[PDB]
């Protein structure tokens, strides 16, 4: 063929080609320099300002291969890639799945699972080995980080190399690793500023955590032992500072490069792709996000609860003044984010009774259902304008007929559903019709009200279900179907 691509090392492939393709090529991975208009080179040599990634010892950084493929589409060429570039790694989903099971990740006392997303990059990075993992600072990278760690941990020989911004996030990083009891200080050195009088004798450590500024004055060498290597906010990190450790990570089958602000970063974009490989961003279902929450009640109320009826049950906890604050503890919180919230109630008993504890203690609040339309439409202007820190107290009536509802950033469903998830078609039609963020977020308010077994010996959680938790774990196995971005969250009511 034209172009052969060769397996060099982890961190370049090799480039074998006619003179004239090689020229092509290279003007193919380049881009224009970032203030190279105060470049003396530019301005009285004999630079163009771009930077170009491919030199003449044929070598281009092993992220950059898979853009090779397009440059042939482009140019009509054909060529050949050394299969072991594109290997993967040998980890069905389901195996993946397994072994994250069999893990105990905490969170102080607290046994806790990994959200979706979170698990879905950590299979991509895993599975590919290289990839830039696109998520917000939020959706905790750091379990993501601890969870990729863990696996090469398990799995390989070498260490593996994480680089944070800062000396604190240095010590935050670590102090994480332990807290999800993933990892324990002696298995993590901190080095630069973020040390410790004692990681001065970690020198075995597996993980090594650090910062661009104390990494990039580390010899050469000293850069063969990682097998993994990551970077958190990536999009602080320079081109200079990259282009001087990638080759001395030869040997570092795998690159991460995590961020949410790839728009904001330091260096090209195809600098970062060919450090860390292609972008991946997990943010992916088949507009709603919605928030499991479970809210646990005292065992003793779960005692006396055991034995009534749905319609009682529901008669119950819906009367609950506790139930009642928390919601409008829930709903004013969310408020002063400057955001919107709806909390929808059934009865208007109910609703007035949360009303009027939001009222107590919070101005910017409407409760709907009455004066149907003339006042109804003026909030509902009130909020497509562009009011912020507004709740509005609503049916599940009054919001599914008169629609509009633009900035609406929240859905409090204050009366849970049964087993069905018609509600948010509902939400999701109502929103998608004259409004638009849609990226609202539906917290569903699962009441758990469960017995505890009285054995320690029970392989059971609850030994007793009441019927809000039935429906609510109905509701969960729905959205899990339907693969909903549900994430589920456990808070005790006192």
């Amino acid at each position: 063929m034209d172009i052969k691509v060769h397996f060099h090392d982890f961190s370049h492939v090799r480039i074998d080609c006619e003179e004239s393709t090689f020229h092509e090529l290279r003007d193919f991975f380049s881009f224009e320099a970032d203030g190279y208009r105060f470049n003396p080179r530019f301005r009285y040599g004999n630079w163009d300002g771009r930077i170009r990634l491919l030199d003449y010892n044929r070598l281009l950084p092993f992220g950059l291969v898979g853009q090779i493929k397009k440059f042939c589409d482009n140019f009509g060429y054909k060529a050949w890639i050394d299969p072991q570039i594109n290997e993967k790694e040998e980890l069905s989903r389901k195996d993946f799945d397994e072994w994250l099971s069999k893990l105990e990740i905490y969170s102080g006392n607290k046994r806790i699972e990994p959200h979706w997303y979170q698990k879905d990059a950590v299979f991509e990075g895993l599975v590919n080995r290289r990839r830039i993992l696109n998520l917000p600072t939020s959706a905790g990278r750091s379990l993501i980080q601890a969870l990729l760690a863990r696996y090469y941990l398990e799995n390989y020989e070498g260490k593996i190399l994480i680089i944070v911004p800062t000396t604190a996030l240095t010590t935050q990083m670590a102090d994480d690793f332990v807290d999800y009891r993933l990892f324990s200080h002696a298995m993590i050195k901190k080095i630069g500023g973020g040390a410790s009088k004692d990681d001065k004798y970690k020198n075995d450590a597996p993980v090594v955590v650090g910062t661009w500024q104390t990494v990039v004055k580390q010899p050469k060498e000293w850069f063969s032992q990682f097998g993994m290597m990551m970077n958190d906010e990536c999009h602080l990190a320079t081109g200079k500072s990259i282009s001087s450790i990638i080759s001395g990570l030869n040997n570092c089958m795998f690159k991460f490069g995590l961020s949410g602000s790839l728009r904001d970063g330091k260096a090209n974009i195809m600098q970062y792709v060919g450090m860390f490989g292609e972008i991946f961003k997990p943010v992916t279902t088949s507009e709603l996000k919605i928030n499991s929450i479970f809210l646990r009640y005292p065992d003793e109320f779960t005692t006396k609860l055991k034995g009534k009826t749905y319609q009682e049950e529901i008669k119950i906890i819906t009367g609950l003044s506790k139930r009642n604050k928390w919601i409008a503890k829930l709903a004013i919180k969310l408020a002063q984010k400057d955001e919107n919230a709806f909390v929808m109630f059934k009865h208007v008993s109910h609703g007035k009774a949360i009303f009027d504890l939001i009222k107590n203690e919070y101005d910017k609040v409407y409760y709907v259902s009455g004066e149907v339309d003339t006042e109804t439409r003026n909030i509902m202007k009130t909020l497509a304008e562009n009011g912020k820190g507004i709740i509005i107290v609503a049916s599940y009536g009054v919001f599914s007929t008169g629609i509009s509802v633009k900035n609406l950033h929240h859905v409090v469903l204050a009366h849970g559903v049964k087993s069905k998830i018609i509600v948010l078609q509902t939400i999701g039609r109502v929103l998608r019709k004259h409004g638009s963020k849609t990226i609202a977020t539906v917290w569903d308010l699962i009441d758990d009200a469960g017995v505890k077994p009285k054995s320690a010996n029970t392989k059971k959680k609850y030994v007793h279900l009441n019927y809000l938790l039935k429906h609510g774990i109905d509701r969960i196995q729905r959205y899990a179907d339907e693969k909903f971005n549900y994430v589920m969250k456990t808070v005790n009511l006192l």
